[PDB]
């Protein structure tokens, strides 16, 4: 039995390791990732005064994986042909390979559509880009004063076909990961407060839809009250279209002053999935599955983490959860009786609570 | 300067210790508590198979306090005369005393109105009573099968006068502490599942109002979906009036089958506060204050924790937060310049998230 695991982070690594440990030699587990190394840092930076806390885990998939009985091949997936059970990918040398599988576990995540933001190239500061968070660190340090805009881009969620899960297990969100925006807004305030710059710095928070939609209206009004107290402005229904040197523009031509723009780019499906068997994916480019992580159309395709339709918000712990379930269910299929954990929707993002 | 601190738990102890450490000899800090000992266990029990995890902190206020420069007097407060700045209390020997204060910090919490529940005496199982949680442990162990009802009583929240705080800082809730209900329902399911009793045991969860009101409607529907998957019934708008041997009755005559009733009693104001200077307290029996924890009517009265109007939900960490703010603000008043922390509403209970 040959099992291909696509990607190299939360969803992929969890599924690979979990699967190999469960079935051992009953299957060949091979991982295909677009890069040799996978990095794991802290979600949000440590904006402290004169104190920079570096902390990253750097995994070499080529050495870390074989060490566990898992083969590794570096390559960029271009599409999956679910009908013939083939994965097409470009190898480092530029050559195009097409390999077949008995089972595939898709963990290549989603896509941060920075390309949908005019001026991102020249003026953007991303919170989700590796060392892009270093460029921000420096700018925030040398900042004399002015306007700061922090927020996220729209979530191009897919809707059809629908995952085969219980009702209300998948929320509809305008933003894929909004919690980090709240936390960062509070941090930026504390940082500038410690520098006696509250009067020189003006923070605006923007949301593609209603801010923190998992909360009740009162809880949302309460968050708005905190912002008001802290001197933070809130702009709802602002779908970013462009970033200029001193302002940001939405889809309707409206503007927000911003000398520094901190953006969580819009989320769209992974291009490789958009270019796969049309009926494997929904209209967003995500793979709808059942509670066992098995595609609703192809019984030998598993989707984990961000790549799966049901993971809303797009959380790393849901990635780990899904990666584990996919591996347990498959193990049972390969003749190794295993308990398959039950999937749960998150209900609410704990970062909504300021005491967190 | 004489500072009386009423009560002996989260709010009181935090304020006393914080105050004494900040002002030292600049003031006499005396604590008056209805008991000599204060116990601190874990919020929710550990219902494991064959594994009972005992873990409690037992504080002897008479020895622990003096050791920190804080005097201690055991007595049950009967009322506070804010006009004359007197605290009336009954001593253990039955005698009545009254001491004048320059400042008072009220940390006597609220009241669990079990008396409002007919049959509580003979058939109730409380989650908030010390060793009452031991009586439940045994019953749940010897349970052969049947119906279990778990939920909370209504919250008799006060509304006027209103705390002097920013808009939306105080939510209106039908339940004072509902999160523990969700967690316990999930635990009970896991416990009976491990005993292969899911078919023999039927759990119903009841709410005085909506069910986790800090969440959006979808998030609430999602929690309802989880219950449906787990075979747990949910009954909204059920304000408990009576407990019989095999069922519970609400205020409208409706019933829920229950051979075991696990209830978080209704919350009402502390009787001693209901019997105090009428204009010190709101219509619920709680003390409305500003963000510094100072009463809106008497500038030398502080309210912390559950006793304060703004603490909704009624959380121990909000008690600690308020206890600390009251102490810092007072210290400044006593000539010891101190930073006064900013109070924040909780926004959402993290227990709403099943992955928590
Ligand atoms: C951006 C962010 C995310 C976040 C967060 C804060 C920020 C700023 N805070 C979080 C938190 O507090 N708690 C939590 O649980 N999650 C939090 N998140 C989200 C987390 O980053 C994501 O949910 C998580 O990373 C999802 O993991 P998944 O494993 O599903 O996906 P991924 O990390 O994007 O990894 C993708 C892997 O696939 C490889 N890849 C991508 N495309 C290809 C192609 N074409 N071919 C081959 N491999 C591919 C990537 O290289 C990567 O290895
Ligand atoms: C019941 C409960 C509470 C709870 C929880 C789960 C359960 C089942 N889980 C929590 C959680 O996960 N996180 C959290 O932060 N809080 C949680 N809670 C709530 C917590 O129990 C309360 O919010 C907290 O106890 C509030 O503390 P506070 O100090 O404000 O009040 P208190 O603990 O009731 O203490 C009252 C003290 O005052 C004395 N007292 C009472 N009446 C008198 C009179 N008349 N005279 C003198 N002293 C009096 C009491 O003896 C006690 O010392």
């Amino acid at each position: 039995t040959k099992v291909l695991v696509l990607g190299g982070r939360f969803g992929a690594l969890t599924a690979a390791y979990t699967l190999k440990r469960l079935v051992g030699s009953k299957a060949d587990v091979k991982v295909i990732n677009k890069s040799r190394f996978s990095y794991f840092r802290p979600a949000l930076p440590h904006v402290a005064i004169g104190v920079r806390d570096v902390d990253e885990l750097k995994v070499d998939l080529s050495e870390a994986l074989p060490e566990k009985g898992i083969q590794f091949q570096e390559g960029t997936v271009e599409k999956i042909d679910a009908k013939s059970s083939m994965v097409y990918y470009t190898k480092p040398d530029g050559s195009m390979a097409e390999e077949e599988y008995d089972y595939v576990i898709v963990g290549i995540g989603a896509h941060l559509a920075t390309e949908l933001v005019k001026g991102w190239d020249k003026y953007g500061y991303s919170v989700c880009e590796p060392e892009f968070a270093t460029k921000l660190r420096e700018k925030l340090e040398s900042f004399q004063g002015g306007n700061i805009a922090i927020g996220s881009g729209p979530f191009y969620q897919g809707h059809n076909p629908k995952p085969k899960v219980p009702e209300n297990f998948v929320p509809n969100a305008d933003s894929a990961c909004e919690g980090p925006v709240f936390e960062m807004s509070l941090m930026l305030h504390g940082y500038f407060k410690k520098k006696g710059m509250l009067d020189k710095v003006h923070v605006t928070v923007f949301s593609p839809g209603e801010y923190l939609s998992d909360l009740s209206p009162n809880s949302r009004k309460a968050v708005a009250s905190i912002y008001n107290q802290l001197g933070i402005k809130l702009v709802h229904n602002f779908k970013i279209k462009e970033i200029r040197e001193h302002e940001i523009v939405d889809e309707k031509g409206n503007t927000i002053p911003a000398d520094i723009t901190i953006l969580l780019p819009p989320y769209t499906g992974n291009p490789a999935l958009k270019n796969s068997t049309p009926d494997l994916v929904d209209d967003g480019g995500f793979i709808p599955t059942d509670l066992n992580m098995v595609s609703i159309k192809y019984d030998n395709v598993y989707a984990v983490g961000d790549a799966n339709s049901m993971t809303v918000p797009k959380l790393g712990y849901l990635a780990v959860m899904t990666g584990r379930i996919a591996a347990q269910h498959l193990a049972n299929r390969l003749g190794v009786p295993t308990k398959v954990d039950k999937y749960y929707p998150t209900i609410v993002c704990v970062a909504d609570n300021p005491y967190e």
